[PDB]
């Protein structure tokens, strides 16, 4: 018996955790997956030594807990098959593929992560906030009380991550990157580092932020908490909330410890479902919320009936340039270069302090560091140049988000043909207008791994604005790109596999009013009705946006603790 | 200061690690790679739920922890990059490739991995014996004194691993293959279950062994063995041993942490390096010994000449097989079948203990049971069914070792289509006759992620009998998989890239003597010369082997650490 | 090349591949309909689809 | 060197070249539509058989060259189809279209 219990222990599950138990709260915290990550718990596994020199091993790591949520049932013809082999008739269900999806309305790159901490394990750490246009009301008609809260409890997120826009300052290339840029759009658009959730250590590490950072998940009291109350179980799928009749309340937690095998009834004052978009959802279909089964209007659920429907997804197109010629000249404008590389007469130099410099001594020292020292190598950028984190923030004019970078990278001989300094990676981020029609729903009859109703998408993306923002942000992109260089091979302008993006939203939206806005939770994160039972992450958020959910999400966590700290008590220590 | 210091924390160096921290040592541990498995320090990665419950997805987890070894430079020509994007008119030095290597005289497949329990948090571990003519000889002229210690010697490995032979024996698709094969070869070939580093947990969790398994890396004095001392240091880049002016004794190690960036000088009076076949040959190089640099036989080296050549490397053809129909008819040849599937008058019914049915009880009460509550699937093989483990193995009439099993494969599209069950995987392991011409050396010049010497190879398989038996290899595999189905479309019969099975042997090689045999360590592994300096890995292995090799090197440790419990003395508590 | 220019296939069955990449702004069926010339009577696994 | 083996096929009642009574190809006539396996039993063994006597064969020479590792091709690719209306002594004891002068 606890105070509260929070299922999940990604960002947002540790959100709560931190607020709530340096409140004087006893929290008990399930996970289904497991302690994944060293000494740290769910730490970012991206930071250890051996990565960030090999940083491009990393993307195998990615995929081996994105397990896939809806996979529809494989029809691909294999006909060169030995007469001796055995071949079925027929294209049955089979290596688990879910005969409720459509192949054709499916968001076959949604994925998920078991393992303590969640996504956050893995994630890329971009922590941008949403401006007016992305964002749901706080407060109504006050747009400046509402700018005063986001900004409040956007601060605070910013804090827990550790976010900054200063840690690759010092990165030729993302300078390089940067300053074209700006030159080009000429006061059409602002551009400026990713904000991104990390600390920088050396010249050649970064600390990556995640759950781990918002809180250590640690179990309390321990000898630096000693009045603190915390623990953390892992290997356990919780499956069902029990509700009272009244549906007003939840009674306990119904919960699975995968190790034993045995089943638990787990009773709190508060409850905390941090589970994800996909599984927040899942839990309450299973405990019946909303409606089980393939959705059926004519009988149409009284408990939270806008719950997995106005599910947005962001489109997401793609590309990777190799900077031009023009801009690694650049690079060393400032340095009079003598003589043939590699022969005895050879001499690069620079007037240190000159005003007519248009790069810093610093800069330039690295160059002429790099090309005396390595007159083999024919680019002026060093080594270890650290890599670009550029963006330029979703506006009115150009509704996306933008990140002009380098993250999980899989290389496929044109990218190890070229030289990966080089290389740029471009992503924009559309948004999506919720609409109804777009469901997140439950199998009555189907089951998934964990034993659990199985996930099935019935989305395509809204014809109109949403369906003409996405292609207006190609040929953005196409437009934006050609600035800094060509495509590289390999690597050609396209949209992504619809939900490889991992921005799901809108499962578990929010509103003033459940009716009015077709909403399942309140600004304070409550469930409608339910006195005791709050939701987390990005299933909160209703609206159209692009940028990424996670530091909203937060932001909207940290609100929901304020309501719980107003109204529930801690228990005596 | 400490008694011993180990360099490495693989199964090997906890070989080390059980024995001395047991018998009362002061043992100090030090891996270059940190601890990531979660809270089972050095656990096997594969022993979670999740994992367990989505095999397929592990092949990732792998890849993300092989860094390769040496890469050669690229010269693939990409022709299509825009003429605005930059591009050098040569093939230069890039992303890390190594200038050195000769790409047609290499071991591309070759990579290691530096993460706290070594290749041991990844592996398959398959820990079979070394038959008489694959063994090196431990007692000369007394072939059964020297049957008599490796029988003892393995077994304490086999304890140490929890190596068994019948975790597997209820897979119905184990049998089927076990069994047919048993027939087919009927007193030709002896067919058996892989022995495997492995205890079964539950029907669907298997608990695999690793280098956790044979020490809990946990430092000590602890609660559970408070009068015993060892300590774990990660991240720990040991750079170098220190010889004295007599070469009769190792004074120091010199180490760098990862995490301060600082460099140190340790002591102790026992030193073992266990930091891999690769990289304990390179220590060694950047520690006096060997050659420095492109190998050069008019210029030899004075100490250990032989280190670093007689290299070996197995030879690997792999394919999948499609289950025949008659096999697959055969599973379910006790049933009676009447009505049709999904009807309500369906019936399947066997009779239990009838002298005429072809299988156990056990097995038809599966398959009933499977064709019963899934109507709507066309096999009688049960989902939730182990995979099979059927090795036949290296024998002089077949010269090779054989895995007729299911191992981390990143199934394409051919591949999610024909069923799980259906599917065999087909491994030959061909041994490599030491040569003295095959080389591991390391640049002068050129240099890897940590500043050391870069890894170069100078390696081709053999002509001879090490090529001939190759191909009769292929060949047999051929023969033989031709028995349970057709190959897979997309995974044929087919050589992997040389060194991607990770067998590597002889690169500082076990002998009874140091110039008649050619070799680094005595039987004791130690180095000859030496006073204090132990060896261990598959490295010391000088002989022709196809079988996997980590068991035996466990085995040549223990015995190490029985002259080391007899020359060295604990200090005390 | 020449040999391929002129073996035309006697049956193809409908297509039923996912292409599920393409932008918001294009046209997209919500079925495999019968389309390029494939013959729906052809079972696609008791097919000759390389008899041309 | 290539190695191409060449498997033989049990004629069946069951295997089929039929035509469609509605549908049509592109010279406007009812189109082709194949219900065909390979027999089980001796077809099957024996085309498996072939395999691995390519394998066993070809060793002899050398090892398969890369992007050309043994298989099995696609059913028809071979073009070497016969039987659509074939030969006997009798129409209906020896189930066929054409006498051995060829006559229908
Ligand atoms: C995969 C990915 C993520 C991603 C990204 C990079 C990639 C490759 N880039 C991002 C970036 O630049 N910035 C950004 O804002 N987001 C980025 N993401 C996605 C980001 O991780 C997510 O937006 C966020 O992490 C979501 O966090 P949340 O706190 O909502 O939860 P979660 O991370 O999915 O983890 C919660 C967990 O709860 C568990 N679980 C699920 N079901 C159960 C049940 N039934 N019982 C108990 N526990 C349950 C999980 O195992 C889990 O870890
Ligand atoms: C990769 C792999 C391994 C493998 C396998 C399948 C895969 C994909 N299947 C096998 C099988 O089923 N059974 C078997 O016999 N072996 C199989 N293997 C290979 C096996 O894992 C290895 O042979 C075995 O792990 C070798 O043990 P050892 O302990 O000798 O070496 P290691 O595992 O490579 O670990 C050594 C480590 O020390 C480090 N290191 C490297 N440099 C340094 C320096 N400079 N200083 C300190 N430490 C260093 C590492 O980081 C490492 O972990």
């Amino acid at each position: 018996k606890y105070d509260v219990v929070i299922v999940g222990s990604g960002p947002i599950g540790c959100t709560y955790a931190r607020e709530l138990v340096g409140a004087g709260y006893k929290v008990a915290m399930f996970d289904i997956g497991e302690i994944d990550s060293g000494l740290k718990i769910g730490a970012h596994k991206k930071n250890t030594v051996e990565y960030q020199k090999n940083i491009d091993k990393f993307v195998n790591v990615i995929q081996g807990q994105l397990m896939s949520v809806s996979v529809p049932v494989n029809t691909l013809v294999v006909d060169t098959l030995s007469p001796t082999s055995w071949q079925a008739s027929t294209f049955f269900v089979r290596n688990g593929s879910n005969p409720e999806q459509d192949p054709l309305r499916n968001l076959s790159g949604q994925a998920v992560t078991r393992v303590v901490g969640g996504m956050s394990t893995h994630w890329t750490c971009a922590t941008p906030r949403f401006d007016r246009e992305q964002r749901p009301l706080l407060v109504k008609d006050d747009a400046d009380a509402d700018d005063a809260e986001w900004d409040r409890l956007y601060t605070k997120a910013e804090s827990y991550f550790q976010t900054g826009t200063d840690q690759f300052k010092e990165s030729i290339r993302h300078n390089l990157v940067l300053n074209k840029l700006t030159e080009e759009y000429k006061g059409q658009r602002d551009f400026q580092q990713i904000p991104l959730a990390a600390t920088r250590r050396s010249p050649t590490f970064v600390e990556w932020s995640s759950a781990n950072t918002v809180f250590d998940l640690q179990n309390r009291p321990n000898t630096d908490a000693p009045e603190e109350r915390f623990n953390l179980f892992p290997a356990v799928a919780c499956e069902r909330v029990v509700r009272n009749a009244l549906n007003s309340e939840i009674e306990s937690l119904h919960i699975h410890d995968l190790i034993s095998g045995d089943r638990f009834e787990i009773k709190a004052d508060v409850y905390v479902l941090t589970a994800g978009a996909v599984h927040n959802t899942q839990l309450l279909v299973n405990s019946g919320f909303g409606q089980l089964g393939r959705p059926n209007p004519a009988n149409p659920p009284e408990l939270l009936p806008s719950l997995g429907s106005y599910i947005t997804e962001q489109s997401l197109v793609f590309c990777q340039t190799v900077m031009s010629t023009e801009l690694i000249d650049s690079v060393k404008s400032d340095m009079t270069i003598r003589g043939t590389p590699g022969e005895l007469t050879y001499s690069v130099t620079y007037t240190p302090g000159a005003s007519t410099n248009k790069h810093p001594d610093w800069w330039n020292e690295k160059v002429k560091n790099h090309m005396m020292q390595h007159q083999e190598d024919p680019l002026p950028i060093p080594f270890e140049d650290p890599e670009p984190q550029v963006t330029t923030l979703f506006q009115p004019s150009h509704p996306w988000h933008t990140q002009i970078h380098r993250d999980a990278a899989a290389a496929g001989a044109v990218q190890q043909s070229i030289d990966s300094r080089l290389i740029v990676d471009w992503r924009f981020f559309g948004r999506t207008e919720p609409k109804e029609e777009n469901k997140l729903w439950f199998s009555d009859k189907i089951t998934d791994a964990y034993n659990m109703p199985q996930p099935t998408f019935d989305f395509r993306f809204p014809a109109g604005r949403t369906s003409k923002e996405a292609e207006d942000m190609m040929t953005d992109m196409c437009v934006m790109s050609a600035k800094i260089g060509g495509f590289l091979p390999g690597s050609l302008p396209q949209f992504m596999e619809p939900g490889l993006v991992l921005h799901l939203g809108g499962t578990h939206r929010m509103g003033f009013d459940e009716k009015e806005d077709n909403c399942c939770v309140n600004t304070d994160s409550r469930v409608f009705g339910f006195k005791n039972l709050f939701l987390g992450g990005c299933g909160n958020i209703p609206t159209a946006y692009g940028a990424n959910p996670t530091l909203t999400a937060m932001s909207l966590a940290i609100k929901s603790c304020e309501y719980i700290k107003q109204n529930f008590t801690p228990s005596p220590f």
